[PDB]
């Protein structure tokens, strides 16, 4: 077959599921770069993809994503016991108390930023979320962050994902941001180890600075920096989900009211935002041994991508995936493979996102504030999602006017 790289990049989120619908199947062979690639979709495909006797991550991730979004030497590129030991370091951060502490810090930062928004008149809501998220997570993770630096660091953390998926001086800026963010996190780690930074023992930076690997060795400072940024970066990009919360409240009738009255509704709602809206298109692995599945050949070494967006919109699983309907999660069986916006499978024994609790907690705070505390006008604007952009967003970035909170 031909190389479909251009077609994918023109439709990164929907390419796979459209070809699956066209072929009446959940898998197809294709090609991106020099690489034959099996593309998969749906709960069944997700279950094999997360079987680690048949898939590994080492070497799988395109280097372009390494030197921007992910960094080099972090948990995403690990397999086996080496992975699980490193993954444990992330999971230990995520106690209900710690998750709640970050949500509280984030609410404080949101509230502290509003006067700035009021004084502005008009704001692009999306642009405005990165700094409070940055301030919150840094303080939570034991990372010192002077007031006059916060905005710059927010910009750098943002550029790791919002500039990592573009052409022009945009990809250049993303690689530089990665270099700056890496060097910065590395000085944080070194300062903790030398005793000149007094991060608390319950904080991420502390846990990462002091982590011992399966040989009782500290992480090398660069690897520690990369793992710290694996906490800071994705937290700041909860800005994407928070923007979709405001979008849903604006475009889907009944949601605002349901959210005001019905006390149990916030949970269903945040879940449905994660299910409905695009975030990460897909995840990549490599076949670790020969096997066949559903008539498809998976030879050892075959690059394999699992469509997250398509799996979340699978009609087999959700009778009407095209609808925004929080209520659907009343019937959900908490299956770990049929609902995968932040990965599937087991958190400890695979690469499933450790940040889910944080994401949920912060999304709940957003919904609360947008609905119960913060009032704003929404002018005529293009709110349609740009599906040709990574990350996909409302084209306007969600514009707000006359924003206030103290009335
Ligand atoms: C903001 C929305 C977020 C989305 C859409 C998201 C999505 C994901 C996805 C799809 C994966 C990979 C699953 C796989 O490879 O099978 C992942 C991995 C990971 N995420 Fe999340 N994430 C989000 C926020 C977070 C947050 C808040 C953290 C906080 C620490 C986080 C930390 C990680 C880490 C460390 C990994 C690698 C885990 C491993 O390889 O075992 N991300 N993210």
């Amino acid at each position: 077959g031909p190389d479909e790289t251009l077609s994918l990049l023109a439709d990164p989120y929907r390419f796979i599921s459209r070809q699956c619908q066209r072929l009446g199947a959940n898998a197809f062979e294709s090609r991106f770069l020099l690489k034959k690639t099996n593309c998969l979709k749906g709960a069944k495909a997700a279950e094999i993809f997360y079987d680690t006797t048949r898939f590994e991550r080492e070497g799988a991730m395109p280097v372009a994503i390494q030197k921007t979004l992910l960094g080099q030497g972090g948990v995403q590129g690990l397999d086996g016991e080496t992975h699980r030991h490193r993954k444990q370091m992330f999971m230990g951060l995520m106690t209900p108390e710690r998750v709640r502490a970050l949500a509280q810090l984030f609410e404080a930062e949101w509230r502290r930023a509003v006067p700035g928004w009021t004084r502005k008149g008009e704001i692009v809501f999306y642009d405005e979320l990165h700094e409070p998220l940055t301030r919150a997570v840094c303080a939570w993770a034991g990372v010192p962050l002077p007031d006059d630096e916060a905005g710059n660091r927010a910009g750098e953390l943002r550029a790791l994902f919002d500039a990592a998926g573009s052409a022009s001086p945009r990809h250049l800026w993303s690689r530089l941001a990665r270099r700056r963010v890496d060097a910065w996190a590395k000085r944080i780690i070194e300062g903790i180890r030398a005793g000149s930074i007094g991060s608390g023992s319950g904080t991420a930076a502390y846990a990462i600075a002091w982590h011992r690997d399966r040989h009782d060795d500290l992480l090398s400072p660069h690897v520690a920096a990369v793992e710290l940024v694996n906490v800071l970066r994705p937290t700041v990009h909860i800005a994407v989900y928070i923007t979709f919360v405001a979008h849903a409240l604006q475009t889907c009738s009944g949601i605002r009211a349901a959210l005001v009255q019905q006390p149990d509704y916030a949970e269903l709602f945040v879940q449905e935002v994660r299910r409905f809206y695009p975030f990460f298109p897909a995840v990549v692995a490599r076949a670790s041994q020969d096997f066949e599945w559903e008539g498809m050949a998976f030879p050892e070494g075959r690059q394999v991508v699992l469509d997250l967006y398509g799996s979340n919109h699978d009609a087999a699983t959700w009778a009407d995936p095209q609808e925004f309907r929080p209520e659907r999660f009343r019937a959900w069986d908490e299956d770990s493979f049929n609902f995968i916006p932040q990965g599937g499978g087991d958190h400890y024994l695979g690469h499933r996102c450790p940040g889910e609790w944080i994401v949920l907690a912060i999304m709940k705070v957003a919904a609360h504030l947008l609905v119960n505390a913060m009032r704003y006008d929404v002018p005529d604007q293009d709110l349609s999602i740009d599906f040709a952009r990574l990350p996909a967003l409302p084209k306007s970035g969600f514009v707000m006017r006359n924003v206030h909170i103290g009335g």
